[PDB]
């Protein structure tokens, strides 16, 4: 066996899929959009019998800038690793992250992160991975708390609206709203947020996968909204091949902090909703959610679909 | 707004699917055999605004013997509870919880469950109702640990026989086994699960559903195997609507104490999933396991799917 770097995406898709496919379905569009358009130093080893690849690790360092935040080089990823199961429990698992690690520690890496990452696969350690999380353990990473991926079919509900105070107008984004989109933003959430917005539409939303709240002219908050039309493979619509035909998606979403508690972040999920169902979307998602938001989304019939678990190690001094 | 008894299972069917359905899809063929089936007094309490169904609660006492097992009349269930979501936070959950318990607790209950009860329909509060949690703790239930649910496609992997040391025989059981299977399992396991193979040959379940192992010919243990010919709607095979065509299950499996930890429980899983492979099945479940059994399945690629926690609550005296 025999530790190297491969660039071999069907192959990788291929043993993804045989290994997690169930519940982690890929393909090589979203692999290839993910990998590909990552700005950060990233690389993929894999372990190999001969021409076999028999597992691989996707791992990262933070050395692109984050909206206005600045890049922290003490800080690396593990995108993903996967053993085939005809090769577990040989130590290969353990050699990969091995060499993994010791890279992004010659590099000035001190915390490693499972998951979450510029486009991630996994926020954290994947519930249907549970069983690695004493993998993760037994190499020094810490188990820390969960966030949800939550599901709700949009077509099945109908809400009444929250009670409209004057002046808060909730419409699509168009392109004469982007300097304003991006003002608040750097008010507001200027870190990953800001980026995304900047690196999404270089790769592919547009302006219909916007929806905008303004008092008076000023934008307030926002959300973005997936349909299987979007260009753009977003988190919430991943694992789209488990959500059926007229699948869609939401988050994130955001309201100004002087404006929260209001009653506007409701105005402006139920708006965003009520646009996916006029889209004739049936089942969605809202990716990444904390424990605490959940009933917010709840109140919608959002459940609560996947869970993932944030793990860091500490690298020893 | 009236709670009242209901016996109208497509009202109910029909609350169950839109409020949970994307996650726990119902259909009236297992409402029906699971509610009319069981065997412990039962009632199903309805919450309604005049004509409209506008939620329930299903509850059970313990009433029924349990193979060996005398039934404790201190224990009651709820087996399941929805409010339906245009009339959340209302007290409506709150009231048909109420009149279920005071209920059980007049006819003797002390101790009651969240599902775990014969006929179930969750082993537990499922992580998609994790929400409801907090409902729970509200009234003095106490929250403990968690089962799962795993999925695996049987058709994706192929894995090599189990060193088979000679005399131990793995086959389909047929009628003549009756016996023989009914005496190990007042040995090994005369709960829950002997009660189990009684009332399951009574509703539907055939010889080809039963996979046994024989050391000479002693049986020593067995498995119970679904697929889209079963009779019976066994819980691997509850959420069959999420598994596709030719779906399946296996669930549950057991040595004699005295043959374990030699491989055999391997053997056993191993030619129980060539049979089902060989019937073609793809995605199946194993269902309502614990944490520290499920790398024993994991060797075989399954992954958890669904989480449930147990919670109980003690009757103040
Ligand atoms: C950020 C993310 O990518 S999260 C997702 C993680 N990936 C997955 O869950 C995909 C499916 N699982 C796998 O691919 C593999 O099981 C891996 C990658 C987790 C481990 O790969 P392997 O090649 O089996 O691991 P390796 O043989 O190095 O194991 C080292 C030790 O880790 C621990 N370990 C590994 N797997 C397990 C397990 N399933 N349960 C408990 N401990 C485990 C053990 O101590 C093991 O030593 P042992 O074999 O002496 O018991
Ligand atoms: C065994 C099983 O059946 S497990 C599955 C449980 N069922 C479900 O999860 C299905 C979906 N959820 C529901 O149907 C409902 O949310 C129920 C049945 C859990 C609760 O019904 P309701 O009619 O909303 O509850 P009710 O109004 O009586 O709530 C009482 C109190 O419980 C607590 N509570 C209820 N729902 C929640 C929640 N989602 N989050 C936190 N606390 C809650 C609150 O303290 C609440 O008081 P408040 O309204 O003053 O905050």
């Amino acid at each position: 066996m025999e530790i190297k770097e491969t660039y071999d995406f069907s192959s990788i898709v291929d043993l993804w899929n045989k290994n997690i496919g169930t519940v982690y379905p890929m393909n090589l569009e979203l692999f290839k959009q993910n990998y590909i358009n990552d700005r950060q130093r990233k690389k993929i080893m894999g372990a190999f019998n001969g021409e076999i690849l028999i597992g691989f690790v996707i791992y990262k360092q933070w050395t692109y800038k984050s909206g206005s935040l600045k890049p922290n080089h003490k800080i690396g990823y593990i995108n993903s690793i996967i053993v085939d199961i005809n090769f577990r429990h040989q130590g290969i698992g353990t050699k990969l992250l091995d060499a993994a690690e010791e890279e992004l520690i010659n590099s000035g890496v001190k915390i490693l992160r499972c998951g979450s990452d510029t486009y991630h696969f996994f926020p954290g350690i994947p519930l249907e991975c549970l069983p690695s999380e004493e993998f993760f353990l037994v190499r020094g990473y810490k188990m820390q708390d969960y966030f949800y991926d939550l599901i709700g079919d949009v077509s099945k509900v109908d809400f009444k609206k929250p009670s409209i105070k004057d002046g808060f107008k909730v419409n699509v984004m168009k392109p004469e709203d982007r300097k304003g989109l991006f003002e608040f933003l750097e008010k507001s959430f200027s870190g990953r947020w800001l980026e995304e917005f900047i690196e999404f539409f270089q790769v592919g939303m547009k302006e219909r996968d916007i929806v905008l709240i303004k008092y008076k002219t000023s934008v307030i908050g926002f959300s973005h909204i997936y349909d299987n039309k979007s260009s753009f493979i977003g988190p919430p619509i991943y694992w789209k091949a488990l959500l059926g035909h007229n699948y869609g998606g939401l988050g994130p979403i955001g309201i100004d902090k002087t404006y929260r508690k209001q009653g506007l972040g409701r105005l402006l999920l139920y708006e965003s909703l009520q646009i996916l169902k006029k889209r004739e979307v049936k089942k969605m998602v809202i990716d990444w959610t904390e424990k605490d938001i959940i009933n917010f989304y709840g109140r919608f019939n959002f459940m609560p679909w996947k869970a993932y678990r944030k793990a860091t190690k500490e690298v020893k001094d």
